[PDB]
């Protein structure tokens, strides 16, 4: 298992346009389009990204590119971020995988605030950072994926995803 499989696993894979779990366009491995509710504005932003006339419909090889991309940007950004970068640094390879999908789904900004978990993770204090985790509405909004990351985080397996 490594980090592409798993957030295979949490995002699945569309080839059409879809709404994500807050209502949002999204097509492929979890490739966020737009927050805007206009159909137009995400077919645009999608043509845009895949640079062709989609028609709101990608193949395989397309979203698998854009899943490419995605990861890179994620890693990329943990490392620019000052909060974040001295927590990934600590991580073992299973942990750094489990903080890459926290990213992935909330951006560098959204989890800007695990401030308190990030502090725990970075001290090695598994079950408390589990239990302060979990307290966020991001388990409250998507509790089966939240569970297996945190799970990840406690432990450092990839039993929750075998
Ligand atoms: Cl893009
Ligand atoms: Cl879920």
């Amino acid at each position: 298992m490594n980090i592409f499989e798993m957030l295979r696993i949490d995002e699945g894979l569309r080839l059409k346009i879809y709404k994500d779990t807050e209502g949002y366009y999204t097509i492929g491995i979890g490739h966020l389009l737009t927050k805007s509710p206009s159909l137009n504005a995400a077919k645009s932003e999608l043509d845009k990204a895949i640079g062709r006339n989609t028609n709101g419909v990608i193949t395989k090889d397309e979203a698998e590119k854009l899943f490419n991309q995605d990861v890179d940007a994620a890693v990329r950004g943990i490392l620019r971020n000052a909060k974040l970068k001295p927590v990934y640094d600590s991580l073992d390879a299973v942990r750094r995988a489990a903080f890459i999908n926290l990213v992935f789904q909330m951006g560098e900004t959204g989890i800007a605030g695990f401030t308190n978990s990030l502090r725990m993770l970075q001290q090695k204090r598994w079950d408390e950072a589990a239990v302060n985790l979990a307290k966020s509405r991001w388990y409250n909004q998507t509790p089966n994926r939240a569970k297996r990351v945190i799970t990840t985080f406690r432990t450092g397996t990839w039993d929750a995803y075998k």
